[PDB]
RNA sequence: GCUAAUCUACUAUAGA
RNA sequence: GCUAAUCUACUAUAGA
């Protein structure tokens, strides 16, 4: 019944223009004034915990253009992709292949891809890799809260502190992220406890093949005046295996979802962009 | 009353030699010949759980001789160091060196350092570091069991499946490992529960700052075949905004900052550094 | 640039 | 080569 839709989107500037930061913040502008596909307005102003909107930054070369500081400054083959569910109809408005202009400039966008999917339907796709090593790579820096793995008792104990990233990833801090994002999406309440149970045991029965991360300061705007915003996240890939068929059932699962609509906070503004890949033993 | 002995070794080697599997193995026999300290022999035979003993691999420079994926020339300054507590009258034979002839080969030991200190002074340590980031270098292939943050509940459920090593050091599961040392090391059972909860709780309340991690694959010998593992090292740097926790952490920190981390601690595992930063 | 990981009389979340 | 990281309607294990 729930479904996803991951459109691919190519956005070339007409000028030379300098980017703000986040870098996803154009198309958001589209929407915020219903330029472009206007039914997300809520969606994009929504402060639901895990909300099912991913707005990606956009891209240059095969990379996401990386903040912290400078330009672009040359019209040039940006990528764009978003990614969401709701039951307002995106097939009625899309299309727009002209151009478009904001307070950040001017840009022609396109459209490069359309891809529909009913979520009930990747628990086809598991199966065919529950022999296989998977490899989570984070495209965008990468934001874990901490306390998401904190026993759901204690959750009022430390209410008030703020205890931060883990910016080094474990297992079972990805799935339990997936299975947040899942389960906000496919309308499953009071869940706390099956999510920290199902990291819990993932990271302890979880083997670690390889991996190449790196700690990055991602840049997040001023907001209001006069101040300026930035926090600690995580890049590269991780390669792990769970050898219990069932709770690797149960990750591929939730980790296709966030396949699209991204991993961690905040997905909502372009961070926790992820590939997902696997290998044959 | 418990305490820990620490004694930095200078070793030399009078001929060409080959080293085996793992180095320490030669620091190894000087115990289970009564050459060197023999009052460690059993200890090194021993094979109780997270039992207070680290000799270290050898290393010529800061680094620990990495293994098979060969020979060190007649005269090399190689470095050993070796970690212990019991209450076994050893107060003695620490001193002893010379040069001393093994099935390794020849070699020349001298003392370079030697410190002893007890564990209930240390927590005079802890306090001034109440207001650090804590780092952790890794200087030898560190081995963490991931089961070691597993539900007691389900030991027996999981008993069987052998889920392997966390390459990816959490901070829960190193101060786990610190915990269940300390606690072998002060004498105390029923510690798996209070361990998990440790753990899990650090594991949530940790911010992690910086690090720099690399997997790695290390050799072991073969007895029969081959035997080998992987592990982790590079170092990591991190905080607990939580005061209790945090000095609990830094305390059973300190310890394994002699007795090593993570398994097996025994044959030169787990060594690591410790180093902090005001803020 | 390198990226699967192992033997044992299960103390095996151990010891080598 | 480089390794602190935060603003708000505490939905804050969130959203930007």
């Amino acid at each position: 019944m729930p479904l996803i839709f991951k459109i691919g989107y190519n956005v070339i500037p007409l000028q030379d223009v300098i980017l703000p930061t986040p870098s996803s913040k154009v198309l958001k502008y589209l929407i915020q004034s219903g330029k472009l596909i206007p039914s997300l307005k809520d969606l994009i102003t929504s402060r639901d915990k895990y909300k099912p909107i991913f707005i990606s930054h956009l891209g240059f070369n095969q990379r996401r253009i990386f903040q912290t500081n400078k330009t672009i400054t040359k019209g040039s083959r940006l990528s764009s992709i978003i990614a969401f569910s709701t039951q307002a109809n995106v097939l009625s408005e899309v299309a727009d292949e002209g151009i478009f202009e904001t307070v950040y400039g001017k840009f022609h966008i396109m459209i490069e891809s359309i891809e529909i999917v009913e979520v009930e339907k990747l628990k086809e796709e598991v199966e065919k890799h529950m022999n296989d090593n998977i490899r989570v790579r984070f495209v965008s820096p990468t934001l874990l809260s901490s306390k998401v793995l904190l026993p759901p008792s204690l959750s009022e104990r430390y209410k008030k502190i703020h205890a931060g990233y883990s910016t080094l990833p474990s297992v079972g801090l990805i799935v339990a992220y997936a299975y947040n994002v899942y389960c906000n999406l496919i309308g499953k309440k009071e869940v706390e406890v099956r999510a920290f149970k199902f990291g819990i045991l993932s990271n302890a029965l979880s083997r670690i093949i390889g991996y190449d991360l790196h700690p990055v300061t991602v840049a997040i705007g001023e907001d209001s005046k006069g101040n300026l915003r930035k926090a600690r996240g995580v890049m590269g890939w991780i390669e792990f295996d769970i050898p219990d068929e069932r709770l690797k059932r149960r990750a591929l699962n939730y980790l296709l979802t966030s396949s699209y609509l991204g991993i961690g906070r905040s997905r909502g503004i372009g961070f926790g962009e992820i590939r997902l890949e696997f290998r044959k033993i």
